[PDB]
This record gives C-alpha cells, structure tokens and sequence, in this order.
C-alpha cells in the first residue's frame, strides 16, 4: 500500500493519515488502524482518491462521523476515505437544500429548523454526515431521509457520478440501493423541505433533542442502536426486561437507560462489545426465543 499512499500524497488530496486508529473517528471511540485514512478537502480530491483505488485495485470505504461502526481491533485495510469538512458545502434554495455529504447531520436538523423550513426535525438527533444518512436512509419519530430527498450525487468506483432520483435509491427501512445493488459513495444531497411557523419547527426540533437527554446514552461514547428490532418487539425492552441495563463486559456496558445501546464505558475493546452482543443473544434467545439481529454495523480485517 506504500505506493498508494504515495501517489495520494503526491495527488494533494487533504490529510493522507497512515495507521489511522479508526478509535479516533467512530463515536464509540473503539477501533483498529486504517492502513490509509484519507479526509478529501474537496470532491475532486473524492474522485482523485477513488481513480488510485481502482488503478490499484485496493480496498475502500467510505465514512462519515463512524457514529454507526464497530470498527474492530485490528482495524481495517486498503483506504478509507472520511467525508467530513472538505465536503461541507450547503446553500438553501427557497425550500430546497444542497448538502455535501460530510456536513453534520444534527448541525443540518438545527439550522434548518431555525430557517422555519420543516422535514428535518426528526434528525436532530441523528449524529451522523449527510453521506451517511443518504447510505442508511436515517430515521427517527416516524420519518426519515426517503421523505425529503430530491436527489443525491454518488460517485462510483469506476469513475462515474450520477445523480440518482429518490426512487432510483430504491430507499425502505434503513436500506438504500448503494447498500446493495449499486455501492458508491454520496457526496451531496438535493432535500425538499416545507416552510411552516418557525418557532413551532424549532420547538419540534428541541423535543426531539430532549428526547434523545431522556432516555440515551449523554455521558458515554456509543454507536447506534445495536439490534433491529424483532417487530412488534422493541429490541430494548426485551433487553431491560432481561435485566441487563448496564451489564459489562470489560470496557463495554449496555447503558443504565437504554437496553438498546451499547457504550463504551471507558478502555472497551471491539471484542467487549462482540462479546456482549453475543451474550445479550444468547440471554435473549434462551429467555424468549428470539434471535436478534444487529443493525450497528460490524467492520474490519475481513
Ligand atoms: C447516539 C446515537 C443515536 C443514533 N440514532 C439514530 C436514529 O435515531 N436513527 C438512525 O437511522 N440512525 C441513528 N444512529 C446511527 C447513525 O447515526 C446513522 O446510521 C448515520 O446515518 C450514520 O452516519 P455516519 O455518517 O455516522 O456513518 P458511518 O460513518 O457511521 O457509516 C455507516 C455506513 O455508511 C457508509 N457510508 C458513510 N458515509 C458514506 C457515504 N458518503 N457514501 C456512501 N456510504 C457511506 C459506511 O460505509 C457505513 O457502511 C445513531 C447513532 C448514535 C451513536
Ligand atoms: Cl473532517
Ligand atoms: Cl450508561
Ligand atoms: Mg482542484
Ligand atoms: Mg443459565
Ligand atoms: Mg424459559
């Protein structure tokens, strides 16, 4: 991967991080090192990182704020690309916004909310990029990112970009088609929005951060919520009511409010945390007989 670096380097195309420890950019705060952690400075530098990767036939993900990753302890190889400040642009049209992928998803909700331009509020909560919203079709309180986009650019590891429609993402419940059928990367978003009374937007947007102040982790670093649930089962009941609300595993803690959320209580290692999945499956499927997938996503070395 020497060279791959290299030619990065040589490409300009923002911080070309070696051995990154993927701990520093998950919000769980747990994971190994990327081999080569680029953060593009622009949507070229995007497409510049991506034609190296497919010259050199390597292996690539991209990342926004890690806030739905378990990244495990040997951490992951090829390039992983992060969509953070370089792709931040965002300018409001009347009712519509364009976001680049690596803008703040809560920062998105709350600024938008204040504009009085209703549809977002459901995020603002939802730690994440845009990009990785787009990819998980992130939801809350009953709506989603299917609801309001127009439109979302992605690049494709051959080159190409396109823009794809709302139908074209082929969006259901936390899918999307570059899940799927078509992987790539999003690095801006087209959002439809509604003007409404701006201070009843604001408002819903505020509950909607209590909200997460009530009944999430505040404290402790976590990732999203670790198990689907087996509807019409809520996945965190069925762990509260299993007992295991802070049950640990080395570093690793099912929060005392959630039985849904894993955090790290300080010093977890991807193994703690395997490990207390395992186990809440087991106490789960020997209590209820209910196996419980995870929807947290689980990356590296394979
Ligand atoms: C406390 C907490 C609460 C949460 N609450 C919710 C909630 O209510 N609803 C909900 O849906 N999620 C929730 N999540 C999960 C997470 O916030 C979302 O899934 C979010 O959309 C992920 O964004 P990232 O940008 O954080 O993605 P990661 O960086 O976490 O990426 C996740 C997946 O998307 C891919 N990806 C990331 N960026 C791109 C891109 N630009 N192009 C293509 N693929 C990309 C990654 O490869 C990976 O497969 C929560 C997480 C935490 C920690
Ligand atoms: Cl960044
Ligand atoms: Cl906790
Ligand atoms: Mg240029
Ligand atoms: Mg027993
Ligand atoms: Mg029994």
């Amino acid at each position: 991967m020497d060279k791959v670096i290299q030619e990065l380097k040589d490409l300009q195309v923002g911080k070309v991080l070696e051995n990154e420890p993927l701990a520093n950019h998950t919000t769980i705060k747990i994971g190994g090192p990327a081999d080569c952690l680029v953060i593009p400075k622009d949507i070229q530098a995007v497409r510049d990182t991506m034609e190296v990767v497919k010259n050199h036939g390597v292996q690539w993900r991209a990342i926004g704020r890690g806030s739905n990753l378990l990244v495990l302890d040997e951490g992951i190889r090829g390039v992983v690309i992060k969509l953070g400040a370089g792709l931040d642009h965002m300018e409001i049209d009347g009712e519509q916004v364009t976001v680049g992928g690596g803008y703040s998803v809560v920062r998105l909700s709350t600024g938008i909310s204040k504009k009085g331009l209703s549809g977002l509020e459901f995020a603002s909560g939802i730690p994440g990029s845009v990009g990785g919203a787009v990819y998980m079709n992130a939801g809350a309180h009953g709506s989603d990112i299917s609801r309001i986009l127009v439109k979302a650019l992605i690049l494709f590891e051959d080159g190409t970009m396109e823009w794809l429609t709302n139908e074209e993402m082929e969006f259901s419940y936390r899918t999307s088609i570059l899940q799927n059928k078509r992987p790539g990367i999003c690095l801006e978003a087209v959002l439809q929005l509604e003007q409404k009374e701006r201070d009843a937007i604001v408002a819903q947007m505020q509950k909607n951060k209590d909200y997460r102040k009530e009944t999430q982790p505040v404290s402790n670093p976590c990732a999203g919520s670790i198990f689907r649930n087996p509807l019409p089962d809520h996945a965190g009941r069925l762990v509260e009511q299993a007992g295991l609300k802070g049950h640990r595993i080395g570093g690793a803690k099912v929060s005392e409010m959630h039985g849904n959320f894993i955090v790290n209580a300080g010093g977890a290692t991807a193994k703690d945390v395997l490990d207390l999945i395992a186990f809440i499956q087991k106490t789960i499927k020997e209590k209820y007989d209910i196996d419980m997938h995870t929807e947290v996503e689980i990356v590296g070395e394979k």
